[PDB]
């Protein structure tokens, strides 16, 4: 990781609640898996039927699901986590709702952190429950 | 390290030039250890004679060196340096000149970080001697 885009990150981290249950050295390595994107307005981010690679994380902007009834994801939001649990296919389509500002988590970086992490591996499981 | 001040410490860090020159890993050594701190206006930090043990960044706000002819130090700058690298006790008082916000760093992670970094050790060591001379 650049020196650059780590310092960058710690940033964009402040603006997602689910992170302030890692600490120090759990923190370090997700700041360090984390990867920042703009997407602008309308832009699909992730595409329905799709294999899940990697899961998302709302900093600014909000995002767009494409359910029947379609729901907009704001600030501290995560999206793409149902993929990464079940292993089966991206649920739905997602795309900026207004320009996005994003922090994607590969899979593997994903299972890590769940693994660190009891408390966020159950939220991501009730939110997927949920959403599902 | 509790988290909280970990945390904040990355966004103090920002306002501290020098530590542009390292990399993500010995970055988190140095924020791990470095100590957040406010002094009120006018208020002591350093005082001359006295031994040093740590030194100071300077995040937000200024600093007044106790010099013949006094000097203001501002966001960036570093002080305490020449202390640690002489083994002298602290040259002069520093007092916060206005409402300053600091980062300390305790001796031995004053060490870890000169040989982490043999540049910023270098800026240290001639920053001493210019205010030396
Ligand atoms: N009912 C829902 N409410 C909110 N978000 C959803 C819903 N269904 C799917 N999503 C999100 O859209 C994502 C599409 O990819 P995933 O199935 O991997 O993960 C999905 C969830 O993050
Ligand atoms: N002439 C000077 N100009 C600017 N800063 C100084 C000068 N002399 C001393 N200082 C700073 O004030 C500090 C007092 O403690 P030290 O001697 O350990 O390190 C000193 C320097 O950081």
């Amino acid at each position: 990781v650049r020196r650059g885009d780590f310092v960058r990150n710690w940033q964009l981290v402040a603006a997602v609640p689910l992170f302030q249950k890692l600490g120090p050295a759990v923190l370090v390595e997700i700041v360090r898996a984390l990867r920042a994107r703009t997407v602008p307005a309308g832009a699909v981010i992730c595409r329905i039927g799709e294999p899940g690679d990697r899961m998302f994380f709302v900093v600014e902007g909000s995002v767009s699901v494409a359910t029947p009834n379609p729901v907009e994801l704001g600030p501290g939001a995560f999206f793409g986590e149902m993929a990464l649990i079940s292993g089966e296919p991206e649920s739905a389509t997602v795309s900026a709702a207004t320009t996005v500002s994003l922090l994607s988590l590969h899979s593997a970086d994903f299972q890590m952190l769940c693994s660190s992490s009891p408390e966020i591996a159950e939220i991501f499981r009730k939110t997927a429950l949920e959403r599902r």
